[PDB]
């Protein structure tokens, strides 16, 4: 009940009651909040409510101090002072953007813009508020009960009447009932249990609505620039393999934190693992939001770093399968690879946070609270995909608003930029270079002459809202018969339901653009499926076409993106 003001830090007994996160607001700030918002409940040791029996006056503007107690205009004694006067709310120890964060529903992009352009304490207030809103919205959905079990990989579900049905995709990870987390993909649906259990009729599934903890640490610590490398001890026998990053690894030791923008295949994990070879005695904690991102850092470390000094931290609630070669849960090993939510409370010489476009400010703050490091390195690319914002339905979230790190990379530029793409045929590198990298990304590979584009709108059908284009898949089938080398291609599309249809018709492994991020394949077959803002998103398009090492086939719906593709056009 006695704390610090979330806007000006002045100590106060006042907490805003109408705020879902109940922030401490000082006398000047509590007033400016209650007089310009629907928020009128003020909390202290005792709430600011009328003390007269059976009275329901809770608005702080309609209340007064009757000596030591509180009363409305109808119950106050003659010697009563209003709680709201001269720009203050009465309390102990006697903002436009705070109001908007406190009262928004988080469905508009302008809400997220504000949550990243505001002061540092308001970024934390915005991040807990948003995460709390996102969790309380999980309750709004209806329960799914197993009505019948067809086989080991297929079932038929029964939904709650009156409550909406959450969108069916691998993004929504449910909690079965405690029979394990379960995921669903499309009247016969496919059931995916993270824990092997013989599907029971009658058992139900409910969302993993986890409690939102308060944020204490900033999203970014205050920046420190040094005259020499601090607390880190460099090598001189630094492997030629990593010689290109020597000036960048020194930049890492002469700053508290540093940002690395690495377009696809420019050497991000090679840079991250190479930083351990450059500072060979340094204890490095490698973190990222996803298990796949942490596993990709584990794979690179398995090749360059000693396996006995490595440890893959796995949370006791082992959700899905991850890296199995390091000693598990040995928190004290020199190299610790761990997802953000599983991080222990520890210190490090360097903390490497990879896939930074996928971090929220909540993730940025959590990392600063569990890890106290001499140096922090944020690696990623604001031209790649951000973390999905389940509440956001109106407006588009631009890269400078993904998180604090992305905001910096897009405004003042990144500290370091990996300028040479070594993965993709030059047709792809030149296309994304002009599209999202202002012509600063260079191709190492030659043009493969295996990058094709076809302008074919097809027919758009829908599985609730996830889209399907059977004619675009038919064009891919006609292409495969004529180009059998493409039999080893990964089918990619912006929609789960397009992927499910293509898996049955084509037999190729499938992946959504969002799940393909960080992965690479020799051949990629992309079908745009629709002309929505989702399928036309330049960051999603960039990720989609930069998955290919050798060739790509793009069946496009949008004239704009089709025209921007520096690929050989196919006919029919
Ligand atoms: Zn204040
Ligand atoms: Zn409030
Ligand atoms: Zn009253």
């Amino acid at each position: 009940a006695v704390g610090a003001c979330v806007l000006c830090n002045s100590q106060t007994s006042l907490r805003c009651g109408a705020c879902i996160r109940r922030p401490f607001l000082c006398c000047k700030c509590c007033y400016d909040h209650v007089i310009s918002t629907s928020h009128k409940l003020v909390l202290s040791v005792n709430p600011y409510v009328c003390n007269a029996p059976g009275c329901d006056v809770t608005d702080v503007t309609q209340l007064y101090l009757g000596g030591m107690s509180y009363y409305c205009k109808s119950h106050k004694p003659p010697i009563s002072f209003p709680l709201c006067a001269n720009g203050q709310v009465f309390g102990l120890y006697k903002v436009t953007d705070f109001n908007a964060i406190a009262t928004c529903d988080w469905t508009n992009a302008g809400d997220y813009i504000l949550a990243n352009t505001c002061t540092e304490r308001l970024k934390l207030f915005a991040a807990e508020t948003l995460k709390a809103t996102e969790e309380t919205f999980k309750l709004s959905y209806g329960i799914a009960t197993v009505r019948e079990v067809l086989s080991d990989r297929e079932l038929h579900l029964s939904w709650e009447v009156g409550k909406p049905r959450p969108p069916l995709n691998r993004n929504y990870v449910f909690t079965g009932y405690q029979i394990g987390e379960y995921t669903f993909e499309k009247d016969a649906v496919v059931y995916r249990g993270t824990t092997t259990y013989k599907l029971n009729v009658g058992d139900y599934f409910v969302l993993t609505s986890h409690t939102v903890m308060p944020l204490s640490a900033p999203t970014l610590v205050p920046q420190e620039h040094y005259v020499r490398i601090t607390g880190l001890y460099p090598t001189l026998n630094i492997s030629d393999e990593f010689s290109s990053n020597v000036a960048n690894y020194q930049k890492v030791g002469m700053q508290k934190y540093s940002t690395l923008q690495g377009p696809p295949g420019t050497g991000k994990s090679h840079f991250a693992i190479g930083l351990a070879l450059y500072y060979p005695s340094a204890r490095i904690v490698y973190t990222a939001c996803s298990h796949a991102a942490v596993d990709a850092l584990c794979e690179k470390a398995l090749k360059y770093l000693p396996i006995d000094k490595c440890s893959r931290i796995i949370p006791a609630r082992a959700r899905v399968e991850c890296f199995d070669k390091f000693k598990v849960n040995s928190t004290l090993e020199q190299y610790v690879f761990c997802t953000v939510n599983a991080l222990p409370e520890t210190t490090a010489d360097i903390v490497v946070f990879d896939e930074i476009s996928m971090a929220t400010n909540y993730d940025l703050s959590v990392v600063n609270a569990r890890l106290r490091a001499k140096h922090y390195v944020y690696i990623g690319d604001p031209a790649q995909l951000p973390a999905p914002r389940t509440l956001l339905t109106k407006g588009t979230l631009e890269p400078e608003y993904f998180n604090s790190v992305c905001r910096l990379m897009k405004t003042i530029g990144p500290d370091m930029f990996l300028g040479t793409c070594r993965r993709c045929p030059a047709e792809i590198v030149d296309t994304v270079s002009a599209l999202v990298y202002d012509n600063k990304l260079k191709a190492h590979k030659d043009k493969s002459a295996q990058c094709f584009k076809m302008f074919y709108k097809g027919v758009i059908t829908h599985d609730v809202s996830s889209a399907i284009n059977r004619p675009q898949i038919g064009v891919v089938r006609e292409f495969l018969t004529r180009n059998p080398a493409w039999r080893k291609a990964v089918f990619i599309s912006p929609y789960n339901s397009q992927n499910a249809v293509a898996s049955k018709i084509l037999g190729l492994p499938t992946q959504t653009v969002d799940s393909s991020q960080g992965s690479e394949y020799d051949y990629v077959i992309f079908t745009q499926t629709t002309e929505t803002a989702h399928s036309c998103n330049v960051n999603r398009f960039n990720v989609a076409i930069t998955r290919a090492k050798v060739g790509i086939l793009c069946i496009m719906s949008d004239r704009d993106l089709y025209d921007k593709l520096q690929f050989t056009s196919l006919e029919i």
